[PDB]
């Protein structure tokens, strides 16, 4: 060092490195990026846990992103913005365990809070280099310091033969419990204060965070989460153990493969072509399921997710969860015939009725029979327009917004302070049709407030909205209570209780309480169809 920038030379457990200052809207933030938390999850460490990486000497260049973990890449429309905002943006690698840190310019004397964001993509895919996630803003804007990790995906991520020492499953999940194990041993570098970590998630990010919430020695590293359209309990998110060790031997079968001789085999094989044949394992035709995913292996997680919110103690837990306006809509276009995002996607009673059995692929004929006839409109049963919003209510009830339910509706009974939300704005530069609404993951360029970027085109009151919002993350992050102290009664934010059932509305006219969370259609998914597939 000598002439390059002071505020960009910071020291870490296993190093020094040299950040970048980046332009914000408001002002320059301070980005140190690609950070090194693991040994590279490469040849004989594949499948396995990750181990802390071992320091590194001279000033490690922390400028730019880092590696892209080895994944699927979607092509289901080549060229279209979006599906293409959410694939990979650097290269595909197995050394891929990287993290990142924004902080203001300069960085604060006083800590800071620090929020933690796990990214989603169904546990098959994601990335913290995507352009939604670009934490400038919130560490701009609300002085935060944000933190991001790259998590191993797909089989990488969670191929298990559970009991197996070479292949233990949910590695991927351990893969952000070093990263947060990282921030507590050295966020202070940066100005942040570990004593106030906020983890916030999305989709598989949300259920990953919900998992850390029932994962005890998670538990010692943050303090409060945010759940967006995303839960651990519910029909995707885990794969009992028979299951994964199914998936497992029936890949390896795939690619050409005692536990040991299988992963050792496995080991062997290209990362690519672990990937090619990853979508092939699944039990029925389906959307919203995925192949490998956290495993309730007894260990990690020590029971369903299921059972521990039934049964847990979430007495000094402070928690934000939501959803947007159409959860399932997205994935009808990924497997439903009659759905695509080139046509208003009317569809047929028969294509409705198809669509059910691929939209909730473990339903017996009668538990399928029970959903068709709760969704169907008996004023107009075959009425296209009302089958494809039905359809997509369906997905999106069965796989987010009843599980949202169940668990708010858990932890609130259990000592938690619960807040709930609904987003329904519908993001002016969206680029999926209109029948698609709100769909899930078009939430979060808001609450990282990209469009406070001019060059975005988002309307003036979409750049007044994603202020508001990032204000209720931070302040949850600050106080567990997302309403601003300061502006009193604008209007404010009900906790969500089991009594009154309180959520709020967001978009772009004050905020609106509402009560009951699908509270009937939820009775349906939560309380009466477990109970029918327990007698079928
Ligand atoms: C933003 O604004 C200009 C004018 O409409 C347009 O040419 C450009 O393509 C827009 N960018 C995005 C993000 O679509």
């Amino acid at each position: 060092e000598g002439r390059e920038d002071p505020q960009l030379l910071v020291r870490v457990r296993g190093g020094q490195l040299r950040g970048i200052r980046l332009k914000a809207p408001g002002g320059p933030v301070s980005a140190f990026l690609g950070i090194p938390f693991a040994e590279p999850p490469v040849g004989s460490r594949r499948f396995m846990p990750p181990e802390p990486k071992r320091p590194w000497s001279g000033v490690l260049d922390a400028t730019t992103f880092q590696n892209v973990c080895y994944q699927y890449v979607d092509t289901l429309y080549p060229g279209f913005e979006g599906t293409e905002m959410w694939n990979p943006n650097r290269e595909l690698s197995e050394d891929c365990l990287y993290l990142n840190v924004w902080t203001p310019y300069p960085r604060p004397a006083s800590p800071t809070p620090v929020l933690i964001w796990i990214y989603g993509g169904g546990f098959y895919s994601g990335a913290a280099s995507l352009d939604v996630y670009d934490g400038r803003f919130l560490a701009q804007v609300e002085g935060a310091v944000l933190v991001s990790m790259n998590y191993r995906v797909g089989t990488f991520g969670f191929l298990a033969l559970p009991g197996s020492r070479e292949a233990p499953g949910n590695v991927g999940l351990l893969d952000q419990r070093l990263a947060l194990q990282w921030v507590q041993e050295n966020i202070a570098a940066f100005g942040g204060d570990p004593m106030s970590v906020t983890l916030f998630g999305e989709s598989a990010g949300a259920a990953s965070v919900g998992m850390h919430i029932l994962s005890l020695p998670s538990r010692s590293l943050f303090h409060r989460a945010v759940l967006q359209s995303g839960t651990p309990n519910g029909p995707w998110a885990t794969v009992s153990a028979g299951e994964a060790r199914r998936r497992a031997t029936l890949l390896a079968r795939l690619v050409g493969c005692n536990d040991t001789e299988l992963i050792a085999c496995l080991r062997t094989r290209p990362a690519q072509d672990l990937v090619d044949h990853e979508w092939h394992v699944l039990p029925q035709e389906s959307i919203f399921r995925f192949s490998f995913v956290p495993v309730v292996d007894g260990d990690f997680l020590s029971d369903t997710p299921e059972a521990l919110i039934n049964t847990g103690d979430f007495q000094d837990l402070q928690v934000l969860v939501g959803v947007v306006k159409d959860e399932g809509s997205y994935f009808l276009v990924y497997g439903v015939p009659g759905f695509s995002k080139d046509n208003e996607s009317l569809i047929s009673r028969a294509q409705f009725l198809a669509g059910v059995r691929i939209g909730v692929p473990q339903a017996s004929d009668l538990a399928a029979e029970a959903v068709v006839l709760h969704y169907t409109d008996w004023l107009h049963p075959e009425d296209p327009t009302h089958l494809r919003d039905a359809m997509s209510a369906v997905v999106g009830d069965h796989n987010v917004v009843c599980p949202v339910a169940q668990l708010a509706g858990r932890l609130a009974a259990q000592g938690a302070r619960v807040y709930a939300y609904i987003f329904e704005h519908r993001a002016s530069t969206l680029t999926w049709p209109l029948w698609m609404g709100v769909p899930h993951g078009y939430e979060i360029e808001f609450i990282f407030g990209l469009p406070l970027d001019p060059s975005l085109n988002y309307t003036t009151e979409e750049r007044i909205f994603a202020q508001r919002l990032m204000k209720y993350w931070t302040n949850f992050a600050r106080t567990g209570d997302p309403n601003d102290p300061r502006d009193s009664k604008s209007p404010q934010w009900p906790p969500y209780t089991t009594a009154a059932q309180q959520y709020v509305s967001l978009n772009l006219k004050p905020l609106e309480v509402r009560r009951g969370l699908r509270a009937q259609t939820c009775a349906f998914w939560n309380r009466f169809l477990p109970k029918l597939l327990s007698a079928t």
